[PDB]
């Protein structure tokens, strides 16, 4: 983060190969740079040996200018020659020494991660973390690569420069040089302008897209509460400021480059102008003038040209900073070590005494005070307390992932701060509430446990835990592929493969960490069955929630107010009747769009269009200007006339250099204002009008996997920004490059044609030259960050879920990765130096060779009295210089491919039409609703995967004032029906009622705004209190009064009241943290603001503690009074409170009947209640 550290410092990677390329790319550079000031001096040479002769054909009315040129044209190739090979040296020795020193820093930056153990973590964010190592790393690359070749090439110009400017003639390099300060400026604000390009600028848009990203996540609700047509009102607003940023940025970036090209063409005024003073003296030559004006301004403009080496570098220094700090950070107890105490046959007897222990993040509270533990070889330790006592913080101090700040542990006698640290870990086993799986196979997954194990001792541990049915079952067996994070398996089969990881360690003592995590109730008696099954002949300190398990055990330690108190068996427990009975008495593709169509999507700003086209043809229309005004400032040399006409037609030519200046400045401006402004009003229409197509369309478009939230967004943030780029950018393009080359070429054929169709040979290359330098200046190639997302891969899900990866002791084997991984990029990036180096070198030669072919033709032409040398130059100017802005001018643009795919989608989206309209105004909107819902014959398919049926004619019929409930297994048709009936999907067969009138021509505006939903999940928007709770009935503006009575009948108005500002805080984020208790307090109270007439709730308590679920149960009870209230929950959490229960069985309802029948019968209910 300190930018100041030191230069050599910074090459500390650095071989003895990496040494020898620097200096030798720093002399080839310095070469490299000294040929362009230097070409201009055999130019300077030239013209003098065509006017002198021209002067003497004239007086006579040719001999040696075919002879003299020859020599000429030798000088020419041979700094042709140079820079074919100094070139060559200084781009590819440079990006070569990057290549090799940015490897090693990216291996070894990951390998002090890895080093740092849990706590380090804590301060320092993952996710800032994880940005370091992909972009700061980047960020170093960019800094000592090819620009630091790039800055000694700029300095090597601009030196040799002025040293040919003063050697040649030092009074006209003054002139030059008073007015050098303003031309550098110049240059250097356009080179930080054309350096700083093709990155995409989202700090104006972040507004805008952080409410895309929450609507479009939470999009379920969104259409739930009817509140789209807000959500695209507020998304507009924000979207207003990133169209007006856009716009200025467009408009300085014109600006600079209009300025530096009158700062050009007025130094050419200026510099003609001295310079004709001085030739009809006679103490200069035209070719001398020539020589020294085109050098010093070559070298004026080029010392603008190294600024962005010179931040660059800054930023690199300031960004390897932290880097290098985490390098050089020592870990007290780092899993790497070196070796350490290990005992050979360890018993396992463990030790706590006087544990005393704080949160390095908090270390100013304490949440130990003393614990101490005899639990021996064999034994089994139960933990039990209030939420907030720390029955975790001793599970991970056990497996030494922190450091007691007083006390010991120790474990069969020597103490555990004298062992080794991969011993330890290896020994200790240990589960937790998440079972995180990794990307690779299940089969890969159990050997990311331990590496030496073969495929029988997998199959046993399979077999010991419950896989070796669900598994096999399943295709591909072992080796089943696991996609996006897990997607196909669901969290039960998660927990046992990962008590069957737990199982492959073979340890020696078992730490399990709420293992039970509420997975439903068949569920979680497997994984109880596996976990018991797992602990025959193993220390184990079993932490379990809902407080049943914990009966059986040898020491059941309560855990209450730090030290612990309560100690011994159940019975000795309930004698002493402390926390223990207390809580168990509590428990019991898309084909191309014709450009015709893109362009009438920008129809209605033709007049932004019509200006910026004539303003690109005035612009594109000034090289062959210049072309004409050069060849006839230097024809007014060539020939004899008389000395007063001569200074006449000279200044009048410099005043139209200075026009030509003012006209470019003007059109430059007026393009970029034009053409910017259209773009972006463009860009606003598109994501405004995608915007609303995509809050209209069904849900069933948004579960479609192409589909995600990041791809919507992506396509909302770039795509519709680069719709623009193919409309007015091409235009701007074709017509600029049109109105330069037709009207060169034609102009050059007037005057010659045969050295015309010479020149028409090389047009093709200079071109390509141009391009490759513009493509290369802007860091085009460089910006690229693909082939290493697998790498980026492995470092992410190594990175963020650390804690696994650490307790399961795999660092070596991260590390070994993530060097596989890049090994492939290291050796591709090394080829393509020296593709990108020979590329760049020919190209650039091109430009040199071009003086000596063309002035050879030309001199044969002359001596042959065939045409002129003001000919000769306006040819080469036009044809040649036409050729390099026609390059530069194609290059700095957007690419049109890119933009037309993205035009496609575009395109593809806004015309979408779905099947359930939310905006059809069509409806039969009654007076009251009795809130009769009735289900029949319906069979419902998900559209994702048509495949398997999950609705079999399910039968339904509920009154008004009856609460049903339904039970049924994980994942069954309760969410689905909790889904059809608000129409978020559309049923393939079976006929759904409300009062005796048909769902299908009901208004879906109505319907959704009509009823109350909870979601499963507490989900919640970051607006404030009052909005998020104002956030029900819309359309009508609530008061406070029925905001409080509500949060009175949701029994929330004691924490509000119990915090700063009351109804204004920042909810979801800053420090409001509402744990889930009440998150879900606040979504049945937001639920509640519209009185609805039916409400729906499906589990709303998953995963609470055993206090703030019984509060978010009784506010559920007391919330349905007389409503047609349906109700999914956790068994006896509120199914013996309804009327009559529902059975799922494969989708279809298997038995209906009230509580007595289904409890007094041997049914299903009864068996998963017995
Ligand atoms: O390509 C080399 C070598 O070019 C030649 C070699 C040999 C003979 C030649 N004969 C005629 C013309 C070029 C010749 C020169 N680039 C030309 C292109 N510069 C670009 C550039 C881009 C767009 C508009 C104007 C400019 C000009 C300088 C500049 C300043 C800062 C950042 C970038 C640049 C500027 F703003 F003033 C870099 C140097
Ligand atoms: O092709 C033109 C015009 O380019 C465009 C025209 C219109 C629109 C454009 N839009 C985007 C990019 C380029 C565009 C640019 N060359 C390249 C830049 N000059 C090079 C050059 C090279 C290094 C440093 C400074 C310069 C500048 C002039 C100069 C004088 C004598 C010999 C060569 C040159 C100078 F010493 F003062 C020639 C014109
Ligand atoms: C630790 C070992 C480091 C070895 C370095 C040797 C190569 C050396 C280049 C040293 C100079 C090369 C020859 C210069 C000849 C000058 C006439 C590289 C210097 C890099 C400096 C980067 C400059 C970037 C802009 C800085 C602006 C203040
Ligand atoms: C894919 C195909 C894309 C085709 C795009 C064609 C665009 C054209 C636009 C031309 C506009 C008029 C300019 C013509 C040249 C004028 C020259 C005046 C001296
Ligand atoms: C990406 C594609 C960019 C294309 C840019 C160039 C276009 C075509 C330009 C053609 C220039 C000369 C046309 C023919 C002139 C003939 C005069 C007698
Ligand atoms: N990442 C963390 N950084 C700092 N303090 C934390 C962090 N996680 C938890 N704490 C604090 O540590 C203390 C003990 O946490 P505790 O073990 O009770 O966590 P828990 O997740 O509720 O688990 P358990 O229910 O098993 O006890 C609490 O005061 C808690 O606020």
């Amino acid at each position: 983060k300190k930018p100041t550290v030191s230069v050599f410092s910074m090459f500390r990677y650095s071989n003895w190969l990496d040494k020898l390329y620097m200096v030798v790319g720093t002399l080839a550079a310095i070469i490299h740079g000294a040929g362009l000031p230097l070409m201009m001096l055999v130019f300077g040479e030239m013209t003098d040996i065509f006017a002198n002769a021209g002067n003497l054909e004239d007086l006579m009315s040719f001999m040696n200018l075919e002879e003299d040129m020859t020599r000429y044209a030798y000088y020419y190739s041979g700094i042709g020659a140079g820079v074919l090979v100094a070139a060559y040296i200084q781009v590819s020795f440079w990006c070569l020494a990057a290549g090799r020193q940015i490897h090693k820093i990216r291996k070894q930056f990951f390998h002090a991660i890895m080093r740092q153990e849990i706590g380090w973590f804590d301060v320092h964010d993952v996710g800032e973390l994880n940005t370091r190592l992909t972009d700061d790393v980047s960020k170093i690359n960019e800094g000592i690569g090819d620009k630091i070749g790039m800055f000694f090439q700029s300095m090597a110009t601009f030196f040799t420069g002025f040293i040919v400017g003063f050697t040649r003639g030092w009074k006209l390099t003054l002139v030059i040089l008073a007015i050098s300060p303003v031309l550098g400026l110049s240059a250097a604000v356009w080179a930080k302008i054309l350096s700083s390009f093709t990155d995409k600028e989202l700090l104006a848009y972040a507004k805008a897209g952080a409410v895309a990203e929450e609507v479009l996540a939470a999009i379920r609700t969104v259409i739930a509460f009817g509140g789209q047509k807000k959500e695209l009102e507020r998304y507009n607003k924000n979207l207003e400021e990133a169209k007006r940023i856009g716009i200025k940025k467009a408009i300085t970036a014109n600006i600079s480059i209009g300025a530096a090209f009158l700062l050009i063409y007025a130094s050419y005024a200026l510099a003609f102008w001295y310079g004709t003073t001085l030739v009809l003296s006679g103490e200069y030559s035209i070719g001398q003038v020539l020589t020294v004006f085109f050098s010093v301004l070559i070298g004026a403009f080029s010392v603008g040209q190294a600024s962005p080496s010179i931040e660059a570098f800054a930023n690199a220094r300031g960004a390897a900073y932290e880097i290098f700090k985490i390098i050089d950070n020592k870990p007290s107890i780092d899993s790497y070590s070196k070796s350490g105490h290990k005992p050979d046959n360890i018993k396992g007897n463990l030790e706590f005494r006087n544990v005393h222990f704080s949160y390095p993040s908090r270390k100013e509270v304490k949440i130990l005070k003393g614990l101490n533990l005899k639990v021996q070889s064999g034994q089994t330790v139960a933990l039990v307390g209030n939420s907030g006592c720390g029955k975790s913080t001793t599970v991970q101090l056990m497996q030494r992932l922190y450091d007691p700040t007083e006390g010991m542990v120790s474990v069969d006698g020597q103490d555990i701060r004298t062992i080794n640290v991969r011993f330890l870990r290896e020994i200790i086993g240990v589960v937790s509430q998440e079972p995180v799986l990794f990307a690779t196979t299940i089969a890969e997954n159990i050997r990311y446990g331990r590496e030496n194990v073969t495929m029988d001792e997998i199959e046993k541990a399979v077999k010991e835990a419950n896989a070796y049915d669900f598994i096999m079952k399943l295709p591909h067996k072992f080796d089943t592929l696991v996609g996006e994070r897990g997607a196909q398996l669901s969290g039960g089969q998660k927990q046992r493969i990962a008590i069957a990881r737990a199982l492959v360690r073979n340890p020696k003592i078992l730490l399990l960490d709420e293992a039970t995590s509420a997975l439903d109730t068949e569920s979680e008696a497997v994984v109880q069955v596996a976990l018991d099954k797992a602990r025959k002949g193993r220390t184990t300190i079993v932490i379990a929630h809902r407080l049943s398990t914990v009966r059986n055990a040898d020491v059941i330690a309560g855990f209450d107010d730090g030290v612990i108190v309560e100690k011994g068996n159940h019975d000795e427990l309930m004698k002493e009747k402390g926390i223990y009975f207390k809580l168990v008495t509590m428990q019991t593709s898309i084909p191309p769009v014709s450009f015709w169509r893109i362009m009438k999507l920008n129809l209605t700003e033709w007049p932004y269009f019509v200006v910026g086209v004539f303003c690109a043809i005035i612009n594109g229309g000034l090289q062959p200007a210049f072309a004409i005004i050069f060849s006839k400032i230097i024809g007014v040399f060539t020939r004899i006339d008389d000395p007063e006409t001569k200074r006449q037609n000279s200044n009048l030519f410099s005043l139209l250099f200075l026009a030509l200046g003012i006209i470019s400045f003007i059109t430059f401006f007026l393009q970029g204002f034009t053409f910017g402004k259209a773009g972006e009003i463009l860009t606003k229409r598109l994501r405004y009008m995608v915007f609303r197509s995509m809050l209209r369309q069904d849900v069933s478009w948004f579960d479609d996997p192409k589909n995600t939230t990041g791809a919507l967004t992506t396509r909302l943030a770039n795509d519709a920004a680069q719709v623009k780029g193919a409309i007015g950018s091409r235009l701007a393009v074709i017509t600029q490059n049109i109105a330069n080359l037709g009207t060169g070429i034609i102009i050059s054929f007037i005057y010659g044609w045969q050295l015309t169709l010479l020149l028409l040979a090389i047009v093709p290359i200079i071109a390509i030259a141009g391009v490759v330098e513009m493509k290369m200046l802007s860091g085009q190639a460089l910006k690229d960050k693909k082939e290493l997302e697998g790498s980026g891969k492995i470092a992410t899900e190594a990175i963020e879920n650390f804690r696994t990866v650490v307790s399961l002791t795999q660092e070596q084997k991260f590390e070994h990765m993530y060097a596989q991984s890049l090994q492939v990029p290291y050796r591709n990036s090394l080829r393509k130096a020296h593709i990108f180096g020979i590329t760049f070198s020919f190209t650039q030669a091109m430009m040199y060779f071009s003086y000596a072919g063309c002035f050879r033709f030309g001199a044969y032409l002359v001596a042959h009295k065939l045409m002129s040398f003001e000919d000769v130059l306006l040819v080469f100017s036009a044809v040649v210089f036409g050729a390099m802005a026609v390059g530069q001018v194609s290059s700095f643009a957007p690419d049109y491919a890119k933009a037309k795919i993205s035009a496609a989608h575009i395109i593809m989206i806004i015309e979408k039409t779905p099947l359930i309209d939310s905006y059809s105004t069509e409806g039969l909107m009654p007076n009251t609703l009795e809130g009769n819902v009735t289900f029949g014959e319906v069979v419902f398919n998900y559209p994702t995967r048509p495949d398997i049926p999950v609705l079999q004619g399910l039968s339904l019929e509920v009154k008004k004032g009856q609460t049903l409930a339904l039970v049924g297994s994980s994942g069954c048709g309760k969410s689905t029906v909790v889904q059809l009936l608000e129409r978020f999907y559309d049923p393939l067969a079976g006929k759904v009622l409300l009062d005796g009138k048909e769902i299908k021509r009901l208004n879906v505006q109505w319907l959704r705004a009509h009823l109350g939903i909870v979601s499963q999940e507490p989900i919640l928007f970051d607006c404030s209190i009052a909005e998020n709770i104002a956030y029900g009935d819309n359309s009508r503006v609530v008061s406070q009064e029925e905001i409080v009575r509500a949060a009175k009948e949701a029994n929330i108005h004691a924490f509000i009241e119990s915090l700063p500002n009351k109804y204004s805080t920042k909810v979801g984020d800053k420090g409001t943290q509402l744990s889930g208790g009440q998150k879900q307090r606040i979504a049945i109270a937001r639920a509640l603001v519209r009185q609805p007439h039916i409400l729906l709730l499906d589990e709303a308590t998953s995963a609470l503690d055993t206090e703030s679920e019984k509060v978010v149960q009784e506010a559920l009870d007391k919330a349905r009074e007389g409503r047609t209230c349906i109700v999914i929950a956790h068994r006896l959490s509120t199914i013996q409170n309804a009327d009559l229960i529902v059975v799922f069985q494969n989708g279809r309802v298997k038995e209906h009947g009230t509580h007595q029948q289904l409890l007094a019968q041997k049914g299903i209910y009864f068996s998963m209640v017995s």
